């Protein structure tokens, strides 16, 4: 059948971005209940089951737009124990009202320590090649919990 709202489709993806293949699966969602990031979910809509295509989603239909105002130098004493002084790191910091924000090295010259509190694929557009394995159609509960089940 055609991929549409309330149906839970399971598609078997490959993620690049700007060259390199970052992600790669295969998973299940409810189509039409914000389960996919919007720019996905676009593409697959109206598709038929076992159709395979690419998709092109800008960071604007994605994760969003990089937030500069996210970047930020810390104290190496910001941290108080022993981990990583490296990129890709990356901890869950706390808000300072709540609500924590998981932050990532962005380097480290010394003491000047880079941190990005940004979502890690914030400013970048998305590369999909998709291919929608199973199109069922939702139940009752899988409705009601908004999201699909494993059956």
């Amino acid at each position: 059948m055609k991929v549409g709202q309330d149906k839970v489709v399971t598609i078997r993806y490959t993620l690049q971005v700007e060259g390199e293949v970052l992600d790669q699966g295969e998973l299940s969602y409810l189509h039409g209940h914000r389960n996919l990031i919007p720019g996905l979910e676009e593409a697959l809509e109206g598709r038929e089951e076992g159709e395979a295509f690419q998709a092109h989603v800008p960071a604007e239909k994605a994760y969003g737009p990089h937030d500069p105002e996210g970047v930020q130098v810390v104290p190496l004493s910001a941290f108080p124990e022993d981990a990583e002084v490296v990129p890709g790191a990356q901890f869950y910091a706390q808000d300072m009202e709540g609500n924590p924000m998981p932050l990532t090295v962005v380097a480290v010259e010394g003491e000047e320590v880079t941190v990005d509190f940004n979502h890690p694929l914030a400013g970048k557009d998305l590369d999909f090649q998709v291919e929608v394995v199973k199109v069922r159609e939702a139940t009752p509960e899988e409705l009601l919990h908004g999201h699909a089940h494993p059956s």
